[PDB]
């Protein structure tokens, strides 16, 4: 097709062939082609990748520029005919706690980043893009409809910049644009580790041989740790805050406080990483702090996959799980387990899963001070709520006690998210994530909707009537249409979030198809798989089994009451009982004989 291996990535890079452990890259995984499922390469591309010019042009760049003879309908204008809604009522999903919508959040975080392109340190473009509202280079502007209110309010448009691609960073064209991964495509824990040696190696604490990551010296949590800040300016999370001055976090992924439930989670990852290195150190006082920390990480990497794959991906996917991911049948080195273009927008759905507010509560599982429940878009890159107003714990207890967000035909995505997004050098609770989205699906060259129809095996609607029938929606079909002439044009995260959910499921028969694949993928081309033959023992394996999140909660916090079932919706005191009652990991089988 065009070059086999295009340039510009790291090169230097030498495979120990082996090492028990992955390189924190995720190069060397594959032996055959040890680039593969690693950070800072190309997306995959499941679909050729479609552009207005064929190569890089997003469709809707050029106005006059159609898609199939219809011209492409406004991001910002498909959010609000369609995406938004008023009442917040009825719409919390009466199975699923907050926890399912954070983990799926976790899930993504350690899978993919398209982070946005650079270009410009000293960039007025920058300012250009925000200020003008002008069309150029990597500018592509979310331009307002008539009608907007935040046309009044706002300016002409909502600034956006199109994401980083591989080989050059100047744009190329002789083949099409590749968006890049920058984090490794293996559920590896790269989201606390971080996917380069640089930021690894930072995040660790090298002051004492005992395989820690390093924590914040400046505040504790009534004793437990937090992430370090991060101490480069200007921070988001001190802009939110101009008298509390609090930064935002560092962790293995630089998203980690876009939002306080977030941080929450990442907050507890770390706990674990160096609570079982402290175990590890006690059942084996010979170990390094190299080994520990390896060791440690290698545990949190398979509590993630258990986690996800044996309690998240089944109420995700529900009827079509076995369908999609059937029972584990080892190791794979023919299967591809790059993540893919399309996946980082069908693991949007997450986004209709938020709900509007977020809760802080009490030991007795109740409203935690007179402010208990917040507006989510004053939670954006908020870290100071959490060091300043009672930490982490009645943060965790309404992840468990309070629901997500149903997703719904008529209210598809929080005007928190949709209204009052909250994005970095930028300056307002003004954004929409929706519009981004949708805006971002063109960015990518992203198949219309019919086309992942068609490659999931699903029938292609062309009419009016077809869309009604595979949405089982009259109303929203129209608006469809009325906005995109044909469902060939839809962009797939609207398009795959439109259609109804399938039985036991969150996400409709096209999501499943697209994330059941690639989660396939994920876990069978993955030499690291937890469950692998060889990578743990038999004996440690039989204690990996018995790894939930009630326990992770018990083991970091100051928690003592929790659901065995921490991802469906319990209410407190009924489903939930003492951590005494919950399964622990036994770490015995990790005990290494010296003679
Ligand atoms: C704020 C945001 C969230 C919560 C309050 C939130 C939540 C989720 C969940 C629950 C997801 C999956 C279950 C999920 C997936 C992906 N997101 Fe989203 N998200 C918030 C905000 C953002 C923002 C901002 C972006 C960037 C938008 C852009 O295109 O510029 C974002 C992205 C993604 C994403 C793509 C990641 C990538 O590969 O680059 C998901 C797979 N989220 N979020
Ligand atoms: C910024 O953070 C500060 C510091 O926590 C918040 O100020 C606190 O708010 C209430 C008063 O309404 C008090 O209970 C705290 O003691 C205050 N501290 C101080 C130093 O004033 C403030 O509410 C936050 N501001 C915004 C806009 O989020
Ligand atoms: C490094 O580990 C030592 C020993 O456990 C501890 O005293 C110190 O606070 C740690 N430093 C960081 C930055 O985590
Ligand atoms: C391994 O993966 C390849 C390609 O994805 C597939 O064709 C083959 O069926 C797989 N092997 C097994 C044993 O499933
Ligand atoms: C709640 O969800 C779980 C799976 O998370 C399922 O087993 C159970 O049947 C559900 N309850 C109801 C009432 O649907
Ligand atoms: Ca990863
Ligand atoms: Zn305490």
């Amino acid at each position: 097709s065009w070059e086999v291996g295009c340039g510009a990535p790291v090169p230097l890079v030498t495979c120990d062939e082996q090492s028990p452990y992955r390189t924190i890259t995720g190069d060397c995984n594959n032996r055959r082609s040890p680039a593969l499922g690693a950070a800072n390469r190309a997306l995959a591309r499941w679909l050729p990748a479609e552009y207005e010019d064929g190569l890089a042009v997003p469709f809707g760049w050029t106005q006059r520029k159609t898609r199939n003879g219809f011209r492409v309908p406004l991001a910002r204008e498909v959010s609000n005919k369609i995406v938004g809604y008023l009442d917040e009522e009825g719409v919390l999903d009466q199975n699923r706690s907050l926890l399912f919508m954070q983990w799926g959040q976790i899930v993504d975080h350690d899978l993919d980043f398209a982070p946005e392109t650079e270009l410009g340190s000293s960039e007025h473009s920058k300012v250009q893009c925000e200020e003008y509202c002008v069309q150029g280079d990597e500018c592509f502007p979310i331009m307002f409809p008539k009608n907007d209110p935040k046309l009044k309010t706002q300016g002409k448009c909502m600034p956006f910049f199109r994401a980083g691609f591989v080989c050059p960073t100047p744009p190329y064209q002789s083949l099409a644009r590749d968006q890049i991964n920058a984090v490794t495509s293996f559920l590896d824990a790269s989201l606390v580790y971080g996917s380069e040696p640089s930021l690894a190696s930072r995040l660790r604490n090298l002051s004492s041989p005992l395989g820690l990551m390093a924590v914040n010296q400046e505040a504790w949590d009534h004793g437990l740790a937090y992430p370090p800040f991060n101490n480069v300016k200007p921070s988001p999370c001190e802009f939110i805050n101009t008298t509390a001055h609090v930064p935002c976090f560092q962790a293995g992924d630089s998203r980690a406080s876009e939002q306080i439930l977030l941080a929450t989670v990442h907050t507890l990852l770390l706990r674990e990483h160096n609570r079982l290195a402290r175990e590890l150190k006690r059942l084996n006082p010979h170990w390094d702090g190299e080994m520990l920390y390896q060791e440690a990480r290698k545990i949190l990497g398979a509590f993630i996959q258990i986690i996800t794959f044996r309690d998240y991906l089944p109420i995700v996917l529900g009827s079509e799980m076995q369908k999609w991911i059937p029972p584990y049948q080892g190791y794979n080195n023919s299967v591809d387990p790059r993540i893919s273009n399309v996946f980082t927008f069908a693991f949007r759905f997450g986004h209709m899963e938020v709900p509007s507010t977020v809760s802080r509560l009490d030991e007795n599982y109740q409203p935690w001070g007179p402010e208990a429940e917040l507006p989510l878009h004053t939670l954006f890159f908020n870290t100071w709520r959490i060091i300043k107003d009672g930490g982490i714990d009645p943060l965790v207890r309404g992840l468990l006690a309070k629901n997500s967000k149903l997703m719904n035909q008529n209210k598809m995505v929080t005007s928190e998210l949709r209204n009052k997004l909250f994005q970095p050098t930028h300056k307002v609770h003004g954004f929409d994530l929706a519009a981004i989205n949708l805006q971002r699906c063109r960015d990518h060259g992203m198949p219309g909707y019919n086309s992942w129809r068609g490659f999931c095996g699903l029938s292609q609607p062309k009419t009016l009537k077809g869309l009604q029938a595979v949405l089982k929606n009259k109303v929203l079909a129209k608006k469809l249409l009325d906005l995109y002439k044909t469902p060939d044009n839809i962009d797939i995260w609207i398009g795959g979030n439109a259609e109804p959910m399938v039985e036991r499921g969150r996400v409709g028969p096209l999501l499943a198809c697209l994330l059941g694949r690639q989660f396939q993928q994920i876990r069978d081309g993955d030499r690291f798989w937890w469950e692998n033959p060889g990578v743990f023992t038999e004996k440690q394996r039989d204690s990996l089994q018995k790894v939930s999140f009630s326990r992770l909660i018990c083991d970091n916090t100051h928690i003592t009451k929790v659901p065995l079932h921490a991802f469906q919706a319990n209410n407190y005191p009924h489903d939930f009982v003492d951590c005494s009652a919950v399964d622990k990991l036994d770490l015995s089988p990790w005990a290494s004989r010296e003679n």
